[PDB]
Parts: C-alpha cells; sequence; structure tokens
C-alpha cells in the first residue's frame, strides 16, 4: 500500500508528534519558534477571507500562497495546541477556497499551491473536521487536482507544466503529490498512478541541478523549486518508501549546501546579474540538513529562524514547517568548510575560498566564471566578492532598471552594455584598452587544486577579450588565512595596450603607488600590485551616466593600468586583512 494507512501522512505525520512536542519543551529555539507560530496563528484566526481576485497578471498565485501560509499555520497550531478557534478558522477557509468556481487552472502554480494548502489542512485536521466541509474537500481535491494531472500526464506534451524544464515540473508535480496523497484512500489507484508519473517527469526540471547543486537561475527561483521539492521528497520518503530515486539526482544532495556556503560569513549574497536576497527562510533547509547528515545547514537554517523572529522578517508561504522539520543538530568541532571548493554549472562556474573560520580578520571569497549573453547577466567574468571581519571590501552593483532604453540589447555591440552596472567597468576583473568585453565569450575554471597547501583555481578568460588577448587566465590563490593572490596572464594582440585591473568598494579609499588601504567603519583592508613591477593604483567615485538608472551612490573604483613588457606578461594582485603581505 504505497501511502500511510492514518493521516496525518503529509510532511508532519502522526507517529512523529512526539518527539516535535518534546523538543518545544526542552529545546529554547524550537519552544520560541512554537510560540511565535502559536502567534502567527492567532491572527490568522482573525484575519478576512480573500476573494477571488485576479491580479494584474491574470491570476489567483499570490492568493494561493497566502493560503499555504494560512492553512498551515492554522492547522500546525490546532495540532499543537488544540484550541478549537484554530480548527475552526482552517475549516472556514477550507469551505472558502473550495467555494470559489476554481483555482485557476489556466495558470496552474495557482492550483498546485492551493491543493498543496487544502491538502495538508484535509490531512492534519482529518478527524476534526465536519464530515460535510471533509466531502466537499475530497471532492475539490479530486476534481481539480487529481482529475486534471491524470489528464495533463496522458495528453501533455513535453511543453506541458507537468513535463517542462522549469520549476513548474518541480511545483506542480509537488502539489498533485499531495493532494493524491491527502485523498489516497479513497482513490489509491490515481495515488499510485500520480506517484510514478511525478518521479518519471520531474527529472526534465531536475536534471540542471547537476552536477554539483547550483540554481543558475538565482535565490529565489531555488527557493521556489526547492521548497516544494523539499515536501515532495519528504512526502515519498514516508508514504512509498522513497521510490522514484528523485532524492539521489546528482547535485541535490549538494544544493542546500551551495545556498549557505555561497553567503559571506556577515550574510551578503553574491549579487550577480540580477540576483538578489528574497529567499531566505525556507523549512527547505531542515529537509535537506535532516536527509544528506549536513548539520553545517541545520545549524545556519535555525541561525536564520532567530533573525527571521527577531526582526520580524516577511516568511515564506511554507515557514510553518520549520518546526516540524525542526533539526537540532550542529557540525562536530573537527569537521571544517573546506579552505577552496569549486561548484561546476553549465553557464557560470562558482569558486569559493575560505581562510580558517575561526581566526579573526580570515579572508572569505567568491568568484564566478559565466556567459554574459544568457539572460540578467553582466560581463562580470572573474569578478569576485572577498570579505574579512565582516566587511565586503570588494563590491557588485547589482542590477540596473528592466525599463533602460535597449536594456535586452544584449549582442556584442548592443546598447545593454553601455550600461555602467551590466558591463565590465563596474565589475572585479579586467579592461584591455579600457573596453568592454566581448559579450558572446565565456569564462570557465580550467584548472583547480583544492588540496594544496596554497589552494589555487584557474579561470579562462580568453574568449571575453576575443579582439584584444589571444589568451586571458586568471588564477586565485589562498596564500594563507589572511591573504589571496590574483594572478592574471594575458597575452596581448597589441603590444601598447593597456591591461586595466578594476574593483568596486563602498569602502574609503586611500591610493598610494602599488598600495590600496580601504577603511570602513574603523576596519581595513590592503592590497598591493606586485607585478608588473612600478604599477600605480588610482581611484574615482562611479557614477550615473544614463537618464533612468537606479542612482549610484557610494561606490569607489580602484583601477591600475598596467602596460605589460612586449604585450605579454602578468597582472599580480595581492589582498590582505594585514597590512605586509610580503
Ligand atoms: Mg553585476
Ligand atoms: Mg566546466
Amino acid at each position: 500500500q504505497r501511502f500511510l494507512s492514518n493521516h496525518p501522512r503529509l510532511l508532519f505525520t502522526g507517529a512523529e508528534e512526539a518527539a516535535v512536542k518534546q523538543l518545544i519543551q526542552n529545546n529554547r529555539l524550537a519552544g520560541e519558534l512554537a510560540e511565535f507560530l502559536k502567534a502567527k496563528a492567532d491572527t490568522l484566526v482573525i484575519t478576512p477571507q480573500k476573494p477571488y481576485l485576479k491580479d494584474k497578471y491574470g491570476n489567483i498565485l499570490w492568493t494561493s500562497r497566502s493560503y499555504v501560509n494560512r492553512l498551515g499555520t492554522l492547522a500546525l497550531a490546532y495540532r499543537l495546541y488544540g484550541e478549537r478557534k484554530y480548527l475552526d478558522a482552517a475549516n472556514e477557509a477550507l469551505l472558502w477556497v473550495c467555494n470559489y468556481p476554481d483555482w485557476d487552472p489556466p495558470h496552474y502554480l495557482d492550483t498546485a499551491e492551493m491543493a498543496t494548502a487544502v491538502a495538508i489542512a484535509y490531512d492534519w485536521l482529518y478527524d476534526a473536521l465536519p464530515t460535510s466541509t471533509k466531502d466537499l474537500v475530497k471532492k475539490c481535491l479530486y476534481e481539480r487536482a487529481i482529475v486534471r494531472v491524470l489528464r495533463e500526464y496522458e495528453k501533455g506534451s513535453l511543453g506541458s507544466w507537468a513535463k517542462r524544464e522549469t520549476n513548474w515540473n518541480v511545483v506542480c508535480n509537488t502539489g498533485m503529490v499531495l493532494a493524491a496523497l491527502g485523498i489516497a484512500e479513497d482513490y489509491p489507484k490515481e495515488a499510485a498512478v500520480i506517484l510514478d508519473n511525478a518521479a518519471k517527469y520531474m527529472p526534465n526540471c531536475l536534471k540542471h541541478f547537476a552536477p554539483d547543486g547550483v540554481c543558475y537561475e538565482g535565490p529565489a527561483y531555488w527557493g521556489y523549486t526547492t521548497s516544494y521539492l523539499t515536501l515532495y521528497l519528504k512526502a515519498v520518503a514516508d508514504n512509498d518508501n522513497g521510490k522514484g530515486g528523485i532524492a539521489q539526482l546528482p547535485g541535490l544532495e549538494r544544493t542546500a549546501l551551495y545556498q549557505k556556503r555561497t553567503l559571506t560569513p556577515s550574510g551578503r549574497l553574491f549579487n550577480f546579474g540580477n540576483a538578489g536576497a528574497d529567499a531566505q527562510n525556507s523549512p527547505a533547509f531542515f529537509l535537506f540538513s535532516r536527509m544528506y547528515n549536513q548539520p553545517e545547514v541545520a545549524e545556519w537554517y535555525r541561525e536564520k529562524l532567530k533573525l527571521t523572529m527577531q526582526d520580524n522578517l516577511l516568511l515564506h508561504q511554507l515557514f510553518f514547517l520549520s518546526l516540524p522539520w525542526f533539526d537540532n543538530a550542529s557540525p562536530k568541532k573537527v569537521e571544517k568548510i573546506p579552505a577552496l571548493e569549486i561548484y561546476h554549472n553549465t553557464i557560470n562556474d562558482i569558486i569559493v575560498f575560505n581562510g580558517n573560520r575561526n581566526k579573526k580578520g580570515s579572508l572569505f571569497l567568491i568568484a564566478k566564471g559565466g556567459e554574459p549573453r544568457q539572460a540578467h547577466q553582466h560581463l562580470d567574468g572573474g569578478t569576485f566578492i572577498v570579505e574579512s571581519n565582516g566587511v565586503c571590501w570588494t563590491e557588485d552593483l547589482g542590477a540596473d532598471d528592466y525599463a533602460l532604453p535597449g536594456f535586452w540589447d544584449g549582442r556584442p555591440d548592443g546598447q545593454r552594455w553601455k550600461y555602467f552596472r551590466n558591463n565590465n567597468f563596474s565589475h572585479n576583473t579586467l579592461s584591455i584598452d579600457h573596453k568592454i568585453q566581448y559579450a558572446n565569450g565565456e569564462a570557465f575554471v580550467c584548472e583547480e587544486h583544492t588540496d594544496a597547501k596554497q589552494p589555487s583555481v584557474k579561470l579562462d578568460m580568453t574568449t571575453l577579450y576575443k579582439d584584444q588577448a589571444s589568451s586571458v587566465f586568471r588564477t586565485f590563490k589562498l596564500l594563507n588565512d589572511y591573504t589571496i593572490e590574483i594572478m592574471d596572464e594575458v597575452d596581448l594582440l597589441s603590444p601598447q595596450s593597456i591591461v586595466s585591473w578594476i574593483a568596486s568598494t563602498k569602502a574609503q579609499v586611500e591610493v598610494k603607488e602599488n598600495r590600496v588601504r580601504l577603511t570602513h567603519e574603523g576596519k581595513h583592508f590592503y592590497m598591493e600590485i606586485i607585478a608588473p613591477a612600478g604599477a600605480t593604483f588610482k581611484t574615482y567615485p562611479a557614477k550615473n551616466t544614463y537618464k533612468g538608472e537606479y542612482p549610484i551612490e557610494g561606490y569607489n573604483m580602484l583601477e591600475a593600468e598596467c602596460g605589460l613588457e612586449g604585450g605579454k606578461g602578468k597582472v599580480v594582485v595581492r589582498m590582505s586583512s594585514k597590512r605586509n603581505m610580503r
């Protein structure tokens, strides 16, 4: 029988309740989280139902997501505390959304998330709801979810929301699996068919996590994909013996680690292209930490939970699962974050350096390859963010305004690259003869030495400088806990060409000959150009140029304009939290 015999069988089982109640009693953070979620439930009890109302885009997705949060939080509070105001509020919400004319299947994410919300509450309140509500909910799940997805599996093309390569596949198949399992005792044959088709089609999306767990589309996209993926993984682990092998797909084991490990210690996101912080507190992290035995991720997510509660941050629609999924594990003292690791991806390789995290002033550095012709990308191959003492000493200026004239004209001669934020002049990489990178090139990791005493990695950037250089290689080397060396090897096509080493910063800048001192809130960082001999740093403010740009304020640029003997040589810059890098 391919489901647990009794409700609740979805995400937080009956058998799991005893241990969760003990955590709430015995673990302060879990206890604080329980009280926090109970208080959220308290206001949800007295919050109006949402009218069926499409947004400017023609869908109700925001409303479905609202009900995921409302129904999950209310039903959790009823299971943990037994106060019938939580049950009755969930009953009212269930009847309300079942009396919607539809769950807007023309934009099927709407149906996927509404079915998820409804299935969870139905399952979690099964013995505690009026029979008339259970009858109506079962019929709505059957007609609006199970019947539709069975048709979609049989008739849908590869472009179908159940089969395409985008995260719609994961979200929709997940919502359908949860709906099917929620009413499985009444539709067991349908639930088995849906389980098998979900496992068949979901790899069309999830194969793109291979090999190392990188989500090219960025953290918001990752957060939506994996919040629903973890519901699926947990549900089929609990109900179907893990059949279908989704959990073992290459890259999935490492994907939460990627998200945690690519933040600076102070929490700053590598905001390249149009990436931005919005996905923070999805409970997916606790499923990954438990299923793949990564206490490092659990410990990091608990810190995020504390901050979410302390600063009253916005909640992921599935945030309520953080409590039943609570993972109290921590890494052992002996376990260390590697000094250097690389996350390979077909579009942009990601490089991550860590000096000894237990030594104050040690360096964190993250850098990227990339393909600038891809959507939303910048001419930023080789750029890096370095952090020490809680300060990001180099920057990424983020995306500019999507409304700008020619913002999408991404051809090599296109208007997109005239904007500072889009081109390499704002990024921490090379400009030859004060020109932009070639938009149709790429930078990628071509050599790695992650186990050396001074670990290093080499990027091939040649094709980003196609008309200017016959080869361009950038090597990052961690010389010690406090010091990174960047070696650019450039074979110029013209021996008089100038190689500009550029970096952006929000720190105060003092330059003198081949040295830079950066200052921020009394903390310092240092840079020294050691090759070619006699090179000089200058500095100047970044500024706006074209009307309609997001304001560019508080950014300073560093630039070393370097000639190379015979047009062939090296630019070598050492960077350290200590002034002496001899
Ligand atoms: Mg950028
Ligand atoms: Mg590669």
